[PDB]
DNA sequence: TGTCCCCCGCGTTTTAACCGCCAAGGGGATTACTCCCTAGTCTCCAGGCACGTGTCAGATATATACATCCTGTGCATGTATTGAACAGCGACGAT
């Protein structure tokens, strides 16, 4: 890309926190298995706590 | 047009050309004499030329490979141009 190199003066985490506005995110949820078949998918996940 | 040098002109130095006169024999010119050689003449015939003929060395036509002659691509390199990334200075608000 052209131009100079720039930084985020106030921490770059302001982007993903703003992008998460209005979404249905399941925090503290680790995925174990991922099942995929011809008629659908099934995701097995557990709680990190 | 521009340079460098190669002759031209001129004074002074060096050489032998030129003339005048004598001394000598080498060789060319001239004559007299003899015979060997060539022009002229005749007869004899084959060497040389015209004429005819047969054919292969060479000119002609047509197809291909070789040479070359010149212009147009490429390359490479240097240079010019432009964009970008270092560098102000000052006014403002936040601390």
């Amino acid at each position: 890309f052209t131009g100079s190199h720039l930084t985020v003066r106030n921490g770059y985490s302001c982007v993903p926190v703003a992008l998460a506005e209005g979404l249905d995110i399941k925090l503290n949820t680790a995925v174990r298995q991922v099942r995929y078949t011809a008629s659908g998918c099934e995701v097995i996940a557990v709680n990190t706590a």
